[PDB]
């Protein structure tokens, strides 16, 4: 049928599941790694954050971008 809603609701390996709040994705285009935010702030991942600003429409347009990988993806790429 016509289904508006397009949320392609990811599987979370921290759960074995996929819905329950909301979903993350991990960086890194060759793995893609799913999980829950909640997920992230309960194992401590890595989470780069970088906030963009602008003023597009004359005002202020803040967007915040989080880089974040999976707490197994740390090891990979020994910093
Ligand atoms: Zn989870
Ligand atoms: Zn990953």
């Amino acid at each position: 049928m016509n289904i508006p809603p397009a949320r392609w609701k990811l599987t979370c390996y921290l759960c074995k599941q996929k819905g329950v709040g909301a979903s993350i994705q991990c960086h890194k285009a060759n793995c893609y790694t799913a999980f829950h935010v909640t997920c992230a702030q309960k194992a401590g991942l890595y989470m780069k954050m970088e906030p963009v600003k602008e003023l597009t429409g004359g005002g202020t347009t803040f967007s915040v971008r989080k880089t974040a990988y999976c707490d197994v993806h740390t090891p990979p790429g020994s910093t």
